[PDB]
C-alpha cells in the first residue's frame, strides 16, 4: 500500500483523490480529480522540467505572473504540489480549476452563434485589459489556450511565453526566428519586431475573431515566409505610409519586390458576419502596428456594447515586473527560485 498511478507516477497525497487520465501536451501528463478540501474536482498537471532549462524557464514564469494575477477570465493556480526539500524535488505538480473544453476542439465540431461569439470576443478582450494594465504580454494567444466550461465562462491559459512589455527594445533584423505558433503571428514578426509590444497581442485576438466566424484559421501559412504571403494575399499591399515605417530595408525591400495586390473585402470572405463584427476584425487586423486599435478601444467599440462596463473590468494594481532575468541563469538556480515560489503551499 503506497504511490498511486495510472499508467506512471502520480502522488498527489492526502487531498486529491478518484484520478481519470487526460492527456499530456508539450511537458508532463494531465489528470482529473476529487478535491477533497473543497469538495469538486479539479485539474492536475505533472510538470518533470528540471532535466531541460527550457521548460525549467517556462514552469517559473508562468508560476510567478497566475500568482499575482487574480481575475475570473484568466486561469488561476490553486495548489501546487512537490517534494519537501530541494534534494527530493524531481517534479511538480499544478494544481487548477477542471475545464471541460478549449476552443480549438470547439472549433472542430460546433458552429457558433453571433450571440455565443460576442460574449467569448468579450471575454478574451476583458482578461487581455487585466493583462496589458499590468505591463505583460501573453504571445501565443490561440484557440487551444482558450479555457471553456459548459456555462460558456471563458479563461486565458499557459502564460509560459508571456513577457512585461518592452516597446524601446522591440526593433530587429527581417526574417528572425520565432517561438510562438506561426498562424496567429503578427506580420511585424515576420518583418522588424521581436514581439515586446501590446498590439501583437490584437493581432492574435483578431485572428481568432474570424477563425470563430468561419471555423477554420484565416492565415495557415506552412512555413515562416508563406504566412507573410497569406496575410498580403487578403490585406493586399501596404501603402507608402505604412511601408515609410519599416526603416529596415531587407523588409522593406522584400516587399517593394512582390506584385501589387488589392485588398480582399472581409464580407466577401465572410459573407453571413454581423457587420460590427467585420468592422472590429477590421481595425485589430490592421497591417501597421502603430495604427492597430487598442484593448480599451476594442472593449468600446459597438459590437460589444451590450457587455461593455468599464467599472466591471478591473485593472491590476501595479503593474508587473521581473525581479532579475530568468533568460540568463542555469537550471540549477531556476530549480531553486521554483522551490522558493512554490513554498506558500506547504503545510
Amino acid at each position: 500500500a503506497a504511490a498511486a498511478g495510472p499508467e506512471q507516477v502520480f502522488d498527489v497525497g492526502p487531498r486529491y483523490t478518484n484520478l481519470s487520465y487526460i492527456g499530456e501536451g508539450a511537458y508532463g501528463m494531465v489528470c482529473s480529480a476529487y478535491d477533497n478540501l473543497n469538495k469538486v474536482r479539479v485539474a492536475i498537471k505533472k510538470i518533470s522540467p528540471f532535466e531541460h532549462q527550457t521548460y525549467c524557464q517556462r514552469t517559473l514564469r508562468e508560476i510567478k505572473i497566475l500568482l499575482r494575477f487574480r481575475h475570473e477570465n484568466i486561469i488561476g493556480i490553486n495548489d501546487i504540489i512537490r517534494a519537501p526539500t530541494i534534494e527530493q524535488m524531481k517534479d511538480v505538480y499544478i494544481v487548477q480549476d477542471l475545464m471541460e473544453t478549449d476552443l480549438y476542439k470547439l472549433l472542430k465540431t460546433q458552429h457558433l452563434s453571433n450571440d455565443h461569439i460576442c460574449y467569448f470576443l468579450y471575454q478574451i478582450l476583458r482578461g487581455l485589459k487585466y493583462i496589458h494594465s499590468a505591463n505583460v504580454l501573453h504571445r501565443d494567444l490561440k484557440p487551444s489556450n482558450l479555457l471553456l466550461n459548459t456555462t460558456c465562462d471563458l479563461k486565458i491559459c499557459d502564460f509560459g511565453l508571456a513577457r512585461v512589455a518592452d516597446p524601446d527594445h522591440d526593433h530587429t533584423g527581417f526574417l528572425t526566428e520565432y517561438v510562438a505558433t506561426r498562424w496567429y503571428r503578427a506580420p511585424e514578426i515576420m518583418l522588424n519586431s521581436k514581439g515586446y509590444t501590446k498590439s501583437i497581442d490584437i493581432w492574435s485576438v483578431g485572428c481568432i475573431l474570424a477563425e470563430m466566424l468561419s471555423n477554420r484559421p484565416i492565415f495557415p501559412g506552412k512555413h515562416y515566409l508563406d504566412q507573410l504571403n497569406h496575410i498580403l494575399g487578403i490585406l493586399g499591399s501596404p501603402s507608402q505610409e505604412d511601408l515609410n515605417c519599416i526603416i529596415n530595408l531587407k523588409a522593406r525591400n522584400y516587399l517593394l519586390s512582390l506584385p501589387h495586390k488589392n485588398k480582399v473585402p472581409w464580407n466577401r470572405l465572410f459573407p453571413n458576419a454581423d457587420s460590427k463584427a467585420l468592422d472590429l476584425l477590421d481595425k485589430m487586423l490592421t497591417f501597421n502596428p502603430h495604427k492597430r486599435i487598442e484593448v480599451e478601444q476594442a472593449l468600446a467599440h459597438p459590437y460589444l456594447e451590450q457587455y461593455y462596463d468599464p467599472s466591471d473590468e478591473p485593472i491590476a494594481e501595479a503593474p508587473f515586473k521581473f525581479d532579475m532575468e530568468l533568460d540568463d541563469l542555469p537550471k540549477e538556480k531556476l530549480k531553486e527560485l521554483i522551490f522558493e515560489e512554490t513554498a506558500r503551499f506547504q503545510p
